[PDB]
């Protein structure tokens, strides 16, 4: 009814830099709940799997060395129709077309290196996280 | 020329929570002025013909009673087409379709118990508050 | 046992420039509730009886004409020991002593035109609002 | 390749209520670099081809005068595509049509006397430091 | 040489209520680095070794039963001296003394339902950490 | 009468992190104005008579190549006692003694790469800025 999980990471600019509070902040004042929040670097293994629609591109291994570098943080949230409502309040990928008030539309710059991926969809989300989380570091 | 006044008002959710300084600055920083800022329940004798028009609706009493359940903050502002300015900041009442920046697109989630009622025409307003703030309440 | 109800005012300089958003958050996000907001100028039928051990003092008519010069806030906030947590998240009237982080330490540049009055005890605070606030205004 | 400048100046209207903190903040959190921050009034000398192309209106004297009246506070910035960036994050001039998350959608009220003035076009932005700094001013 | 590493905890209250993204930013934009953020309830078996020391007290059963209440959010810093700072940056355990600008003197009422724990000294610092956190866990 | 001018500077660890925002805030909305707001590197020409006193230090050359380093942002402002104001507004230039809520206190780690640099006294205010502003680039 309204148990639906999404996910939401942090590439490594945005630590490297550091935004995670105001980050943290846009999901957290809205209403939205946080069952599951780790915190690694994520080696190889599961960033394989996960841009695995995304392996035949050219830049896929720049990209995926670029988020190798350093480590990553990962949220889940579950809310009423949270998917859709993440996606929007994130902003797209281009920066050139984001309007103002959306996280990626208010420190991205390029394209190159984003900052924020969010689930597309619920089968998107639901396999993610059980690429990541494991069902008990997950909480209710 | 400039004295157009509009209402601004406050669901038991958003004093149950606790957000009303950052709804007063929404519209203190933008250069609104406030000529009438009043605290009560309301009981259930202005919370009739304020939604009159809406008494033909299977939800008006579920509603009404969620809104009669704890008391509400009702402030007045006026500026420059400050109607139409005060809804657009606000936000569409359905969180579905509601770019981020706006109150509603920034705190709320679901349609039932919304967070801001705000009046739609210039005719609305006045009504509204000759219902709510007698003439010596408000200043100047 | 934590039904303690003290009094918040805001000076006509605090309005005129408008801080009322940030005044009301430092309490809201504290934890303490509100029970009472009401808005006037006050006239000078209560800023007599406000003042009335200050009335032997040479800065009175002064003072209280500054205050008489525009419209004033009034608050209510109850929590655990509020008053004197009031007092000191205030600060000093003297800005020359106010730490950071007091409202009066933040916005209040000198004794003369300062912003924030607040009741010293208990008995202040019930005498003031029995002044200021009818038994029906308040709410629980 | 990505040492595009762009020019923001403040109107004042905007220093007289006092904003250029969050003005700054919204470029300074967001990525872009500064290399010219210069404040001074401007006097008649830079506001006669500032708007040589306006100098055919009626509003022409008034605007000038107003713009004339205080002194101005003038940016450069430079970024990816960084005047595209800035005028839509700016909002547009009139605030009838300005969403919610752009500056002079969250500060400006009416058409005369807006608050904020950026360049078109990368050749208007070049021009006007022309006008305003010179090469020594800026820096790397 | 500046590799000493803290750690902060997030009590039920904080989560309940909801303030994980000011906590976070009190320590980011200060420029501490986290190296360790995982969200647990931590059953039983943790909160007994944690306060082993305040086993011989009449509120240890009490208070570990309103830890144990709901999940708990866990936070490791490093810097310069960080144990010191962030102690005074937190505040007294009791809001009576907790000057304003810390947390627990910005968000807390009463010493009974406090917000924030952290370690004393290095040596606590440690052996929290080694009890909480596997080695794995961190990162550099 | 209240004419008393001082003066407030950026390191260039200020500005390579990129604070200056906030900086600005911390007095702008206290109430003081600003008179002139300058951007340079400075060289070495200055950076000689403004720690002249200094001079027979150890670390005068490491801490004159760090502010060397990058550009400075200078800022003076005006106000009742502005001068006092700043110093403990700004915090003590050891972290080790800086309460919260200072701007030192808030965003600096260690002695060695501090960020704000004040005047003490009058004297030391008025001596700066005939050093740095010329008195045509102040305004009223």
């Amino acid at each position: 009814a309204n148990c639906e999980r999404t996910f939401i990471a942090i590439k490594p600019d945005g630590v490297q830099r550091g935004l995670v509070g105001e980050i943290i902040k846009r999901f957290e004042q809205k209403g939205f709940r946080l069952v599951g929040l780790k915190f690694m670097q994520a080696s190889e293994d599961l960033l394989k799997e996960h841009y695995v629609d995304l392996k035949d591109r050219p830049f896929f291994a720049g990209l995926v060395k670029y988020m190798h570098s350093g480590p990553v943080v990962a949220m889940v949230w579950e809310g009423l129709n949270v998917v859709k409502t993440g996606r929007v309040m994130l902003g797209e990928s281009n920066p050139a077309d984001s309007k103002p008030g959306t996280i990626r539309g208010d420190f991205c710059i390029q394209v190159g290196r984003n900052i924020i991926h969010g689930s597309d969809s619920v089968e998107s989300a639901e396999k993610e996280i059980g690429l990541w989380f494991h069902p008990e570091e997950l909480v209710d």
